[PDB]
Order: C-alpha cells, then structure tokens, then sequence
C-alpha cells in the first residue's frame, strides 16, 4: 500500500541575533546519553571555545554561547570524533545572508528506523533558512499519526507512529523544496 | 508600539472516529484535581454515561469513551455546574458533516491574562473543523515569542512569551476566519 500523512507550518525567521547576545543552541537526544558529550563553538575566524551543555527542560539540552564577532559561527557537539545528528550546526550572527531548504539541518532515530506502534522520533533545524514553510510528509503501508513541537528558535520536533511495519519515506522540505538529505528511507520493523 | 507574532500550520482532518473506537479529548488541569472533576459524554440522543479521567502524556489528562452509534457526541468536563476552558466538547462518530472556524473550541489562562516575561498558555481542538490551516497571532507592545505543540487528535497547545505589560489581542483563526470568541482580549501585568 501507500498512504501519506502531511504537516505543514508557517513562521517568520527567528529574530536577529545582536553580537555579545546569549544564545543557545537546543538539540533532544532520542538514543544517545548526554553525559560525555563536548561542545565547541567555532568563530567566522575559525577560533574554537569550549561551550557548555546544559538541561534546559525534561530531555532537552543546551549549548549556552555568546559570539563576539558578526557572521556564521559553527556550533559542534561530539563525542571523540563522532557529531551528535544535525552537528555540525551553523549559527549566524547578524543579518541572515542565506536562507533556504539547503540551511535546514535533520536528525534522529525516526529519520532511518523504528519499530511499529513505537514513537519515531527526530529533530529539525530551520534558524539559518530564515522565514517560510516546514514541510514534513511519511509515506508508506500504513498512515502515520504525526505529533510536533515548533519552537521560537526555529527547532522542530517531531514523534510519529505507524501501524504496520515495512518502508517508509519521510520526506521534510522548505519552501517546497527538499532539505539536502531529504528523502529519508526509513525500515520499521515488527512487534 | 504595535507589533504582531503569528505561526501557521496545516493538518489534514482527524482520521474518521468509529462506531466501537477508542475517543480520547485531552486538556490541562484547571487548577483542580483530577479527582475532584467529573466527565460525561452525551450520545446524539441525550443519553449521558460518566466517563473516566486519567493522565496522558506531557502533563495534560484524557477523557476515554467508546461511541456506541454515529453522530454527534457531547463530552463535558466540569467542577459542580462548572465547565472547564473549551467544555462542552463536541465529538463526531462516522464522517463529518460541517467544518470550519465555527466548529474550533480554545481556552486557558494565555486568552484571559498573564505576567510580563512568563510563560501564557492555551489549547485548540480543531477535530470537528476538518483539514485545515490554523493561524495564532498575538498583537501588542511587544513582539511575542511563540512555540506550540500540534497534536494527532487536532488539537495545538500554544506558550507565548511577551515582553512588555498591556493590552494585547490574540487571534485565532482557522482558513483564515476568526474561530467564535476570537480575536481574545488579554491583559499582561508587569513583572
């Protein structure tokens, strides 16, 4: 079978980040321990900082940083030479001088499997396409149930379930374009 | 000062509730006891059945009932012959027969007053609208900070953050039409 399940939001771009301004970067870890991570925020320059991790609610964390300079500033969180899913991430200070699909980040478990009747979950990142539309379909065997929290800082969180196990395409796109890994195949298996 | 914060999102219609289901309506606590409220669900013939509470996910409680015919049920959540923000909640069995902004219910302490800088909050039930786009605007002093959490049962759970105290409006708005009590007067109070 194919069946297919849509949402869709519209919001503005995340408002102007002002140099020596407290930022954060959030991320859910849906199958990693927070515990050991590291966290750098690179410079336009290529100066690295050490950045601190915190809770900032239930299952969400934080890497809390304050740039110096205007530009795009890359945030890494890793365990030894392992990024976490959506790190690298990219973190523009001033004007936004790009926007688009291609600036969207994704990660998380319900991008590449899951088991049936179980939630799938994943994370996207949309500060850096500036203002439109998230798109976020699944199409497969069965129709999904699609639940997702979208957030002032651009960040998205989505937790779906299907019913049957089998192939499933999930597909996130803004401004009616494909983000750079989209489509995901995704396998869910049985009970 | 008069600036306006808006978020959009499209959903496609609640999947058809059946005769023998499992219907759920899901809301914040009052400020009151689970133990202390009492629920009923009407059938399309006046017949009322007290119907359980129980807590379901991110905090919030459910209303579980099984229809037993087609047409429009009624479930109410009250304190004596008081009814919770939103209550009495309509439930169609078998297809929808109407649609729209007419049809969407809302409330909480975010379309009533709040506090400069803290957290406001509210809910939606858009099942009985149908397939649409719901549209959240909050018009005041300052630009709000908006985050909500769309739900699989039609529902969207809103926190909005403003920064200024005074008199700000927030719209509601389901294919671009004021739903019944919108657009909400709402005082925020200094901090």
């Amino acid at each position: 079978n194919r069946q297919t399940e849509r949402i869709k939001r519209q919001r503005e771009a995340v408002p102007l980040t002002e140099v020596g301004s407290q930022c954060r970067l959030t991320f859910k870890l849906p199958g990693i321990s927070p515990f050991d991570l590291g966290a750098t925020v690179t410079s336009p320059g290529g100066v690295t900082e050490a950045a601190e991790i915190g809770e900032v609610e239930d299952g969400l964390y934080g890497v809390n940083f304050v740039p110096k300079e205007l530009g795009v500033h890359t945030v890494s969180v890793k365990y030894q030479e392992m990024h976490i899913p959506g790190s690298p991430f990219q973190f523009t200070v001033g004007p936004l001088k790009d926007g688009g699909a291609h600036r969207v980040h994704a990660g998380g478990p319900g991008l590449e499997r899951g088991e049936q009747g179980m939630p799938n979950e994943f994370n996207v990142w949309t500060r850096e396409a500036g203002a439109g539309s998230l798109a976020i379909s699944v199409e497969g065997p069965s129709k999904a149930e699609i639940d997702f929290k979208d957030r002032k800082d651009g960040s998205c969180y989505v937790s779906y379930v299907v019913a049957e196990p089998g192939e499933y395409r999930v597909g996130i796109k803004f401004n009616d374009k494909h983000i750079p890994d989209s489509p995901y195949k995704v396998y869910i298996t049985p009970s």
